[PDB]
């Protein structure tokens, strides 16, 4: 037989695991589809090759530890990881993850969501958001293309790679300089619903600065006085006075408590941005707020050992442990 190959990308991940098709890809590997002869589905295999770069080896753990970690519907899971049967040849880890149909980058592609939608949608975000953030952990990357959707509805979050204890739907404090950073990233991603495109497409940073001064208007003096980067600043104080654009303006047929919650989410200054449950607490959420339903984690987050401090080598032998639990006979 062999091993299987995939646009270039070789995927050791037989025999459990066949038939596969490419669903996606990442800056330092690949996601296939494939058939699980033993579970009798399809699943995700997601590929990752890390160990040339430190920075690259600390995601890949941070990953693996968080998401073996939390368990939630709303949050995409690991059920499987393989990975070669010694140090040295071990080049690449395959996570195996449930097999979500389609993601909310190719929803809104092609689909224009009822309000209901766009609120169940919005719902099971935030519902997820809060189980991730009650363990001190932020995402950081929440978009469109992070948020899988199954054949009902179902909503997941993927991709923790930059989790720890994309321009468009970056957090102004990001590029002035938080949990305040993920809600930033959802209130674009509701606006995103409303309208079927980016709230804030810019090409380059001082672009997408521009684009936010666009709608929320010149920053007052308040919003500007914090910790701010030099440049940022002077930059700002350069430009002329722009003009607050009314929400129901921009999205004039939406409905008015969804638009009342967007403009709490997509607040300039950080502090005064709304939290995550006052956030499932907005009236907008009513049908579907149920906080008898809505976990926690037991605890907070948190790494025993300074990541960012171990070389490359050292890292590497830690996601060999940590992946030591899914090899046979362990
Ligand atoms: O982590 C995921 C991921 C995994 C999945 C996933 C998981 C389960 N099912 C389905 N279903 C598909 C069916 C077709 O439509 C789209 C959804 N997708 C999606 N993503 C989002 C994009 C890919 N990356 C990340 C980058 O962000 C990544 C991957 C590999 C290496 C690296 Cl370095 C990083």
């Amino acid at each position: 037989a062999g091993p299987e190959m995939v646009r270039g990308q070789v995927f050791d991940v037989g025999p459990r695991y066949t038939n596969l098709s490419y669903i996606g890809e990442g800056a330092y590997g690949m996601v296939c589809s494939a058939y699980d002869n033993v579970n009798k589905v399809r699943v995700a295999i997601k590929k990752i090759s890390p160990f040339e770069h430190q920075t690259y080896c600390q995601r890949t753990l941070r990953e693996i530890k968080i998401l073996l970690r939390f368990r939630h519907e709303n949050i995409i899971g690991i059920n499987d990881i393989i990975r070669a049967p010694t140090i040295e040849q071990m080049k690449d880890v395959y996570i195996v993850q449930d097999l979500m149909e389609t993601d909310l980058y190719k929803l809104l592609k092609t689909q224009h969501l009822s309000n209901d939608h766009i609120c169940y949608f919005l719902y099971q975000i935030l519902r997820g958001l809060k189980y991730i953030h009650s363990a001190n952990v932020l995402h950081r990357d929440l978009k469109p293309s992070n948020l899988l959707l199954n054949t009902t509805c179902d909503l997941k979050i993927c991709d923790f790679g930059l989790a720890r204890v994309t321009r468009w739907y970056r957090a102004p404090e990001i590029m002035l300089n938080t949990k305040s950073i993920d809600i930033w990233s959802v209130g674009c991603i509701l606006a995103e619903m409303l309208s079927n495109r980016p709230i804030f497409p810019g090409k380059h940073y001082l672009d997408q600065l521009n684009h936010i001064l666009g709608i929320l208007g010149s920053p007052s003096q308040e919003d500007l006085n914090c910790i701010i980067n030099l440049k940022a600043r002077n930059y700002l104080l350069s430009l002329p006075h722009k003009n607050k654009v009314p929400w129901n303006r921009l999205f004039p047929n939406a409905d008015s408590k969804a638009l009342d919650l967007l403009d709490k989410m997509l607040t300039f200054n950080p502090h005064k941005r709304i939290e995550v449950e006052q956030a499932l607490a907005h009236p907008y959420l009513e049908q579907y707020y149920d906080p008898s339903d809505e976990p926690i984690a037991e605890a907070p987050f948190k790494f025993d050992m300074e990541l960012d401090d171990l070389p490359k080598e050292k890292l590497k032998e830690l996601i060999f442990e940590e992946t030591a639990r899914f090899q046979p006979g362990y």
